[PDB]
């Protein structure tokens, strides 16, 4: 009997109470800010003016602000809107909340026992929150206990869907800030969680005709739809690798482990898109170790996520305790999308992962100043050979490589970022702060990664003989999640350029990788 | 060839530049402030006049208070006061560049960029803090980079020493404020580190004479020294448990596997001791998984870690990352000990252990309202049967426990402190603040545990069939660290009189354990 396969041109895109998902909308404090603090404002000024959005979408230097790219389809966006409505006064619930703790409450407080806070909780977060004082003694804080959040009903699974569509091209349109709803008879929206087995039956395939119509029916999918579905599947089609696949991902495989770091994959089975890419297909059965350096939409992206998590073994990721609306616990994340072995490592610890050692390394700036926790480069000894993904790392605080090169010894190869000019910190972030910074101190608060100094001087710490700059957001199907248009002017590029050259003059090897590169190991 | 063992009656006390040792004394930046705060006041007090600590200590009702207890050894002191200038001198380094950091280089910062920060670090702290704004976006704070300062010199290993000694009755004196010298012939002072393999060749024992004399050796011991090393040896002489031990320790094995809860044993091979305790020599050979709950003085005893270290699979503790001066990590703290399989886990976080399963729950409240998240309750589930090590969780939050029961399920039975009046929080806390609080605040900032109506409401929302107190400091050999002077009339006695009521004249069975108790399971 036939089997059948997801096709390899079919994406299937997270949604997350109607918009792409990414991390910071499975919370739901922090799905709170997002919705009441950003996409109702997108949503409403669209509805008021359609053209405003067509115009601003039809210039790609406007891509990725506050733009709704299907801005034909105001009828369908307005019914959505309406019919969520008891959704989003739900979650209004939780935002008022949220505000009356932080501005009404806590501030009442100079230094006494803090005791009485907890019996003028709204109930939204009573038993669910914990107050205390900051390092003077006098202002109150508070953290979320966040198991308790997601078991409320403020986190509501019912809220998630997957949309599939094809895939054409290897560019990918900016999607943050559309609301993702069946816009064409190509595309299939389903109300699913996001850690379902359905998803993982549908990823994993092998599937009977007959067992694509059971798992259909268990999506509770019939008619035409059940047909839209079937039409997504197709005919059923071990020695050391270093691959560079895209933006900040690599692949390894090191005496039969396998290791992938900053997960992004595209897609194949279309014409015209760019040869030798590291494509789902790629894939081997297993990835033993996902390793995420930190949560930023590009290093976390939930599409890729979700396609491989039936081949994962084990997600490493950063340690944080923070547990606010800036810094929501990343494992909880992450278990929330049904990856169920899931550690957290903390400055300079090891761990032994297959035949390989890896450490944690400190990774500090490209937050915007935010206490930020969730963040970390990564150094895997693969026996004698050791490999230091550093992803958006900056040397902002110098004499910290040195010190840490006294710890941890030589690196041989050195992955970094150099996205030097980034976008303002309140751009990814400002949904989630109380108040807004007056707009010229908000300007100096940027996610910026190394410029040229910053990484020379990281390079000369830890003395690598290759260097690799990567995480540059030059691949194509990185426009989902950013904004991808490319010159040799670009401040970024030149800054490269120069510590490609500074690593040269030593004696090293060093490159920006642009596209899928094999290599040394 | 004969062999030998560390007798029963001879206690290892652990030291920290020169004073009994605990937690908040590993971490330099801790001990910095501890140093100056603290100890070095009260050495100039007593140096300036012996007479007003000898009449402190001669009052029981003072014992827990700043005193020397060994009074009538001046020139002793005195002596070791002064050649331990220099490393005084070190660590005041390290105090003066946090001052800086915290009073003239973060306040001077209102929003913007705080790059510039990083490039006017004191030298003790460049590359070994990381800074950032809080919540309002405004006000700089920061935290430590815990490996880089236990990789500086201000963590100094060779500042750390054992004191042998014979014990000679139940009862122990309080230790936490006398210079630990070998005041009699009796003892020894050891400079070793606190982590040393050494330690464990001694605690494991089984010795021949001659591998004896190899240690004494290794510890740097020569002549009569050597010999009073070697008297402290004499020749070396599996189904389903509770154990109550003393305090909030209780033993379980569970098909086998071993668990040891909140650790703290007494000594045995002296007479006139309490008959039935369960001392060092009733521990079995493995201790698969040992929990510790919070990071105060009577649930984490230096003492008892250091002589059941060898025996010790894994430890569990809570997580968190302030990485702060209140809150230093539990989990580095522990691998400086020498421990070296050390897991952390957060609230409601499940991990197997052997054939139980352990979850962390919340754990608010008895620490004065300072940002530490190095607490939780342990519930193990050994098949069928679930218990519940509370130690200090306190009721200040109403509803949590019922959100929690509607997450964990039933619990069977609760260990539950109610240790009601508690210390100052800065009588333990105070030496780490920037400042003091002005009085009348700082006396509401209390450490303390369930009172009666809190404990109702925990034991109501969980719905155990069997309730314990403990955790009660009742018995005498934690005079070392806590004052030990007990009558009925205390309204923490009283509290657990109704709470066992209570729980009496709901059908189930309770009792605040006093002494040693076999138990169900
Ligand atoms: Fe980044
Ligand atoms: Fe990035
Ligand atoms: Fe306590
Ligand atoms: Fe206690
Ligand atoms: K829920
Ligand atoms: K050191």
């Amino acid at each position: 009997h036939m089997r059948y396969s997801l096709r390899q041109d079919i994406a299937v895109e997270p949604v997350i109470a109607g918009w792409y998902g990414w991390s910071y909308l499975l919370p739901p404090q922090t799905l709170a800010r997002f919705v009441h603090n950003r996409f109702n404002r997108i949503v409403e000024s669209y509805l008021d003016d359609p053209q405003v959005h067509a115009a601003a979408v039809r210039q790609r230097r406007m891509h990725g602000g506050p733009w709704i790219h299907a801005h034909e389809h105001r009828d369908a966006i307005e019914a959505w809107y309406r019919e969520t409505a008891p959704r989003r006064e739900r979650l209004d619930e939780l935002f008022e909340a949220v505000r009356r703790l932080e501005e009404d409450i806590l501030p009442r407080h100079h230094g006494e026992c803090l005791d009485p806070v907890y019996q003028e909780l709204p109930a939204a977060l009573a038993g669910r929150v914990e107050v205390f004082y900051g390092r003077d003694n006098r202002t109150a804080d508070y953290r979320f206990v966040e198991p308790l959040m997601y078991a409320s009903e403020y986190y509501d699974e019912s809220w998630q869907q997957v949309r599939f569509r094809p895939v054409t091209e290897d560019a990918r349109e900016f999607a943050l800030t559309t609301p993702m709803l069946e816009y064409g008879p190509e595309q299939l929206l389903v109300n699913v969680p996001l850690n379902s087995p359905l998803l993982d039956a549908v990823f994993r395939g092998g599937l009977t005709g007959t067992e694509l119509d059971d798992l259909a029916a268990r999506f509770g999918l019939d008619g035409e739809r059940a047909a839209r579905f079937a039409s997504y599947f197709e005919p059923t089609p071990e020695e050391d690798v270093l691959e560079y696949v895209g933006h900040a991902c690599v692949f390894a495989r090191h005496r039969g482990t396998t290791f992938l770091v900053d997960p992004v994959l595209s897609y194949s089975g279309y014409p015209g898109g760019a040869e030798n890419r590291f494509t789902f297909a790629d894939l081997p059965e297993r990835i033993d170790h996902l390793l995420i350096t930190h949560n930023h939409q590009d290093h976390m992206l939930f599409e890729t996520l979700l396609r491989i998590r039936h081949r994962v073994g084990r997600v490493l990721v950063p340690k944080s305790t923070n547990a606010s609306l800036v810094d929501p616990g990343l494992g909880g994340i992450l278990r929330r999308l049904g990856f169920t072995d899931v550690v957290e490592v903390d400055d300079l610890e090891t761990l032994s992962c297959g035949s390989a050692e890896v450490v944690a390394l400190p990774f500090l700036g490209e937050h915007g100043d935010l206490r930020i926790r969730s963040k970390t480069g990564w150094l895997i000894r693969f026996g004698e050979r050791s490999v230091l993904f550093a992803a958006d790392s900056t040397n902002i605080s110098p004499t910290m490589y040195t010190k840490v090169a006294e710890v941890i010894g030589p690196v041989d190869t050195v992955f970094i970022g150099m996205e030097s000019i980034g976008a303002a910190a309140s751009w990814i972030y400002g949904p989630l702060y109380g108040e807004p910074l007056d707009r010229r101190t908000d300007q100096s608060r940027r996610l910026n990664g190394s410029n040229f100094p910053q990484a020379r001087e990281i390079v000369d710490a830890l003395e690598p003989d290759e260097v690799y700059v990567y995480a540059m957001g030059l691949e194509p199907w990185m426009g989902v999640v950013m904004a991808v248009d490319y010159d040799e002017s670009h401040p970024a590029i030149v800054d490269s350029d120069l510590l490609v050259r500074h690593v040269q003059d030593k004696g090293g090897t060093a490159e920006r990788l642009h596209l899928r590169r094999t290599l040394r190991l």
